[PDB]
């Protein structure tokens, strides 16, 4: 299967990033360290994402891969570059001092483009064109998915996605092709302003929003659809949704199977936080993969495959705490050996698909997730009320 | 005097973590990184240690020595590897899926073996024969330690010592040659199964459970002794009996000093836990040794041996939470210039044998201990009440 | 501008955390990882600060470079090369077993010189002289300071000034040439004995307690002048203006601006230590200067400035903790861009010097700081009482 390009996901994550719910624009921040997600961060009405992830992180920010929805303003820049991350990589669309508004924002950028020069971070743009068939394979794999067949056996989700595409690209994209061209001479990308590189550059993050909406569609607001109990208090289902397609994105990065399943775990702090996302924060995610260093990463070949939650647990970029609610969001039913894992873990809710629940399958079994007592299930279901 | 291996101390005390007081059976672990040990763990009811290890340490196993008890299955390799450890010891004896019930415990057997062809760590056999008056001089060693000669003050130790050597043997050692040959090939131990290495392994498998049954005898449920005071509230006298025993056999690891003296540091969370030690959980070890990167490791000596307590503080896998109640167990006595220490680090409980309290030796003293304040102290003494 | 340099601000910083209010002295300690300070330690009742950072740290001492205010023990230095320390820097006086009071002291010292020999750390005297217009730099600056100059809007100050000369020229230095001379024979420093070297140290090390005794000053104990209102309770006085030393000595070392500023991050915890500080630990520091790695460090120049309170915020060894007091202490009002950051970084409490308070300057504006909520502000000033 088509598998999403590791540095797209990163991109991808930025841009779903801005979108959480809560002169100068909303940015989305992925944070990268040793090539693994250590912070998912947005900015709030106070703070910027860039410093957000400077307060969460200070120093661990040293040889890490920042993802921004938006290019980072002068002041983010500087005391990201002091915290020693290595690459910066931002979506070209509009920065966090927007250009569609002035000469201050003008003057900010200037400043970024030199600080840039005299600077060993790298502020460049890794966005990538996608694979063929790799637009198409999502799409089809969306109609498939564990939330929206529950809502079929219960045509909306094209009009769904077609919602999506219009929202998106009105947030991410640039449709005028002039203003683009200025924003580029602005915030020194003039290498993609002569084409072919500034159609491929357009074509590419189109190709990518339009990829976003289809994952984000996949888990839409449609009726009163969402996750209910089947703390023990649910989150918003806002909130709730938005995690999903967070896991749905990670799911995009499995090639060792034919199904993908993604698992994001997020805890929420009892306290104050800086961050746009609130209280709550990024704990861990993973997808279904090989064991690292394997053979088969380079009886059933899947009974060695590292399940979604495993890795979400593995490589964790924080410790869960007993005395907070942390949530994890699996894309499928959490499968017989994962949900010893999460109970063990310590995660107080699971929101999954429970598509497969109760399925006894060759390789894989869902019978512990249906009996499982001390963790609170959210499944996508109508609401009961 | 004989000093006892890393690998042989780390064998030993997987088979012991396997005793800890709580188709498959149990399985004790011992995680260590750079040499040093950073978790002790055991199976539990819901998961296995390989599972609980993955939990409590994830992405932190990368780089780590695991020593297992019993062979781990499929599913605790493959997400230890995908973690990142290096290095993987078993006993070999009989796997987490016993062979001894079984069609699936040769084929998860089978699956095992080709994980370890196909990656990169090392699953292998580490343990080693013990030097040739090793048994004899922790024998020896055994009688003249504080638990015992409290006893003798107030010809058991050797039928309590043949007990356990009954107990052990039936339980880490297969007494039929037959079935250790079937399950030798059946975990891929196939070069182990012609003599001279089927009797060498035998052996030295048999020597290091007369070693164990040795050390664990010497803190002997014996009679009603055991520790008491001479939070507040002692441990259960199970788990303190296993927790010295632990840091007696940490004492052998000590060659620096004609005798030797072993610290273990435990304390428990105040919340429910996946591992099989429950809320215990293991914080530091350590031994009387000379300082690392020193002449004397490779005006008395003494005075520049580290001891057992400073050796558990110094190397510590977690920090000693205020909130938590954590045990320090010292095989003797701690020294005038350990109680400071000891109080310092917030330990809350010691568990020691007072056998030298109040005394003022050359290079030692003992003076501190009996008019310690706000920690408490508990001894090994018939129970009064 | 001047700029202090690394070694004579950790060497400064260890002399000034042994004055922290609270046979052996008492000793203060620095503790620095990759040229940034993690640990600010001062001896207690009980413990010695070389004891102290080994339960603070532990392990986490490895590659560490310690400066103490008086040459550690035996017992100090045996457990701090076993952690792993690759330098230790003193002061080269009265040791922390006093020799000026002993056989028994003697014997330590011959033993710490002993050791020294046989280990890989370097017990060294970092001690440097300093730039020919680095005293008279600090003691004009001390003028300009918002401090002094908040008292003089409300002479005093070379009479503070001349005090702490002779306070801490008792304290810190051995007057009568012969009485060190003996010292330095005892303590291993028999190559500065020798003039020149021996009026060389001397002098460099009269030069390092005036340039002290001026910083001090600086804040000085003046009539009712304290930090008050302008959790929500205060610091002690004495506690706060230490504090504020500390950050007064790290704005020496700015050099990227005409002026220095200095921050340092001071929390609280809800519970006993064993630190000579009480509860009070250390957080972060940090000062004005260029992004690290960056053509600047080796549109105005300021615009790249990493202020003070970024800089401590940025390479902070501790979290911040929600239950737990948190200080910065900064030697100026905060800026417009540091006082979200202080916000968003959940410190409770400012102390700060509010001379540039409601000033709207060309590249930085101090509008911030006057309506802050949420974050008590503590400024120089008369006691309102
Ligand atoms: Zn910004
Ligand atoms: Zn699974
Ligand atoms: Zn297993
Ligand atoms: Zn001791
Ligand atoms: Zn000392
Ligand atoms: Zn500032």
């Amino acid at each position: 299967i088509p598998r999403l390009s590791k540095v797209n996901l990163f991109t991808l994550l930025s841009l779903w990033m801005e979108l959480f719910p809560a002169q100068v624009k909303r940015t989305g921040l992925v944070v990268v360290k040793n090539m693994k997600i250590v912070g998912l961060h947005c900015s709030s009405e106070d703070l910027h994402a860039g410093q957000i992830a400077l307060i969460k992180h200070g120093s661990r920010l040293k040889n890490c891969d920042l993802y921004f929805s938006r290019k980072p303003c002068s002041a983010c820049l500087k005391m990201i570059v002091n915290a020693g991350v290595n690459r910066i990589s931002y979506w070209p669309a509009d920065p966090e001092i927007s250009l569609l508004t002035s000469e201050d924002a003008k003057l900010d950028a200037k400043a970024v483009e030199r600080l840039k020069s005299n600077s060993r971070a790298h502020v460049c743009v890794l966005l990538q064109p996608l694979v063929c068939y790799m637009v198409q394979f999502v799409e089809e794999t969306s109609y498939k998915c564990d939330f929206i067949q529950k809502i079929t056996k219960t045509d909306f989700y094209y009009e769904c996605k077609q919602e999506r595409i219009k929202e998106y690209e009105m947030l991410f994209l640039v449709s005028n092709e002039e203003m683009h061209k200025q924003i580029l001479m602005t915030i020194g990308l003039e290498n993609l302003c002569e084409n072919p590189y500034f159609s491929n550059l357009r074509q590419n993050m189109k190709d990518l929003i339009l990829l976003l909406a289809t994952v984000a569609s996949s888990v839409p607001n449609f009726k009163h659809f969402g996750f209910y109990r089947s703390h023990n208090q649910s989150l918003p289902q806002e909130i709730a949704r938005h995690c999903m397609v967070q896991a749905r994105l990670l799911a995009y990065r499995t090639e060792d199977h034919k199904t993908g399943v993604g698992a994001v775990i997020w805890a929420e702090g009892k306290s104050r936080s800086c961050d746009g996302t609130g209280a709550m924060y990024f704990v861990g995610c993973g997808y279904n993969a090989f064991p690292v260093g394997s053979e088969y990463a380079d009886i059933r070949k899947f009974r060695y495959i590292i399940h979604a939650a495993q890795n979400a647990l593995t490589f964790r970029c924080q410790e869960i705490k007993p005395e907070e609610r942390s949530m994890i969001f699996v894309t499928k039913c959490p499968c017989d050996e994962c949900v010893p894992l999460i109970k063990g873990a310590g995660i107080k809710q699971i929101y999954a698909g429970d598509v497969d629940v109760g399925k006894k399958k060759a390789d894989i079994s869902y019978m512990r997730f249906g009996e499982l007592e001390g963790v609170s299930k959210f499944t996508w279901q109508l609401n009961p009320s």
